């Protein structure tokens, strides 16, 4: 019985969900840190100029 | 089973698509989490020079 | 026994949605690490520049 062809349908369905999760997350990363790379940019011209 | 690998199949489907979101939820949870904490960071260093500014005479 | 293949996918995805968490939570780490060293730079300027 092909369990076989069942667990490597699984295989391949979870490897590219896998794929999926951890690009969607970091792209979420990426944006999180880019709002607060931004700030820390006009933070940083402000002392530069404060000084 | 013989075709029933449609079943199977289609199970695989479901719970891997549950679990796909789940796992982006998780994430991103993780990340606003600590994003707030870098923003409480700065909202500080911010208030900091606006002081540490105004200051003149 | 699509119990059998059904109880190999429940198995394989719980499996991946911990390493999707894993990754995603260490890019996130990664991204953290970068503005913490970015902001204690920044802090330690203020900290001195307030001669």
């Amino acid at each position: 019985h092909t369990l076989k062809t069942a667990n490597s349908y699984t295989d391949v369905t979870v490897s590219n969900s896998t794929k999926k999760a951890i690009r969607e997350s970091n792209q979420y990363t990426d944006h999180k840190f880019h709002q607060l790379d931004n700030r820390l940019d006009k933070l940083d011209t402000r002392v530069d100029k404060g000084l």
